[PDB]
């Protein structure tokens, strides 16, 4: 907001492309030939805090950012391009992905989270929607747009219903919750990739959060049993564990077999990418 | 009475359209007639669906599981307005005066729509109304001491709708609260705060002192139309009007009301 270049962001940039739908196109550093996405909203100068927290970033696992421009009543902010898009877009030409490839994915959000945890931030919309893989198979966050930053407990409502943890879906009367919903948010996601959609998602989201505030309410398993290994089954039974007292960190999943095992790389998602094709 | 057999020996699947299941144009093999259809406590919406003779609720001709239907040829209010724009207030009028009919007949049967929206309100190619998807409906019952579900679409709910503590809980008027965010919908083609997250959304119409929406230009329309507003969407459920009593109102009650209105909007689309 007081970093913003008051500035035609076209000046400097060729778009290429629309991609979104707030819209996000496809552009080009015309000096650097540098590629870029370039978020723009229409903002009626009468929830811009997405920037404060891109801005304060500096990690891989994380969408890098540029700078922020305006103009005309449009602001456009500026970050770092991902060639495939969003897992989401991947995987619907593709199916779902093997373990290996959740595996690896997980281990990446992880080293995401866990630094931005340590930034006392929490990202809340963790879905494979906003998980980025550029053309190398590297991993990226993204969608901060309903992520907080702390300075103890946050108090909100908001999310995607079927990613939401459940400390959250009832926070209206359990009070505050804290950064461990993100790790509910990627075990569910760690079945969106297995599975092609989170788990209740054809029930009615409002009703899938009152199912998850109701005592004795089971957290999501994967369906196919034998299809999948010990240690992914754990991986779901521990990141999906309803007390977030209980839940382990981002650090602490970090160290989990599934993500920890050797094999896990960058290739794997090139790996995935070839399927596109 | 649902049916084992396969949906396509009575009928066809002509084109594709857009609501949980997808709906499908269809035409009936003995006859000739037009039919959309489907595709997928699960037996809810077919037991309020039949039970339903109603000019203005879609049609219901059978389920086996594809719940097959009434078909609407210029498709939902939503998908027709964002062909021409902003309806005019009399068309506006003409679709509450229908919808209400249809909530009124809904409700003196013990049932509550909980989705009005712009989007369920099909317009046939005759230029009928309908009301349609009835996913997440209500049927009032035996059932004692119910409180009804926390559900809905949150940009169109009422507030009484929206809280989930211990103290609460709603009923059929939350139709017309939502008819009332439906009007502006209808009428400046997106319901208030549409561009808010839809939970904060159902957060803030539960915190202390929140106001219902208006018309966000006021010359545009009358004061017919900005009262209709003003009292469909009335924050406390017992100073809220019923169906009946919405009938009734110098909108919907006005001279000028008839499918013709509908027509004239049918022809923006060619
Ligand atoms: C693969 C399926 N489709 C085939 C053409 C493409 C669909 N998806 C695409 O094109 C696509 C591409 C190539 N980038 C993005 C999005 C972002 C990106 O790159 N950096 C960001 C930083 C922040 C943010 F909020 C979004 C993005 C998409 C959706
Ligand atoms: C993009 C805008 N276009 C209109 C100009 C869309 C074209 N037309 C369309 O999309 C369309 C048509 C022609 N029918 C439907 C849906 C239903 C219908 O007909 N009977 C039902 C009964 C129940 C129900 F749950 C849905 C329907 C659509 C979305």
């Amino acid at each position: 907001d007081p970093d913003i270049f008051n500035r035609d962001p076209r000046d400097h940039y060729d778009l290429l492309q629309r991609l979104g739908g707030g819209e996000v196109f496809k552009a080009r550093d015309k000096v650097s030939g540098d590629l870029v996405a370039l978020k723009m909203v229409k903002m009626e100068p009468d929830l811009q805090k997405e920037i404060l927290i891109l801005k304060t970033c500096r990690h891989a696992n994380i969408v890098a950012y540029h700078g922020s421009y305006l103009w005309l009543q449009k602001l456009w902010i500026c970050m770092e391009f991902c060639g495939a898009g969003s897992l989401q877009d991947i995987y619907q030409v593709t199916g779902s992905l093997s373990e290996l490839q959740i595996s690896y994915v997980c281990r990446e959000v992880l080293q995401g989270l866990a630094y931005l945890h340590s930034q006392k931030k929490i990202h809340r919309d963790i879905k494979g929607a906003n998980i980025l893989i550029n053309d190398a198979g590297e991993v990226r966050l993204a969608d901060f747009g309903i992520s907080a930053q702390i300075g103890a407990r946050r108090l909100s409502f908001i999310g995607t219903p079927y990613w939401m943890a459940p400390e959250v879906a009832a926070v209206a009367l359990k009070g505050g919750y804290n950064e461990l919903c993100d790790i509910w948010s990627l075990g569910i996601t760690a079945i969106e990739l297995a599975e092609l959609q989170p788990p209740l998602f054809d029930v009615h989201p409002l009703r899938v959060l009152f199912l998850m505030t109701k005592s004795g309410y089971q957290p999501p398993r994967l369906k196919e049993k034998g299809k999948w290994s010990a240690a992914f089954h754990n991986f779901i039974k521990v990141t999906l564990t309803k007390s977030p007292k209980k839940r382990p960190s981002a650090t602490k999943m970090l160290s989990h077999q599934l993500v920890s095992q050797p094999g896990l790389n960058r290739g794997l998602i090139l790996d995935l990418l070839d399927k596109l094709k």
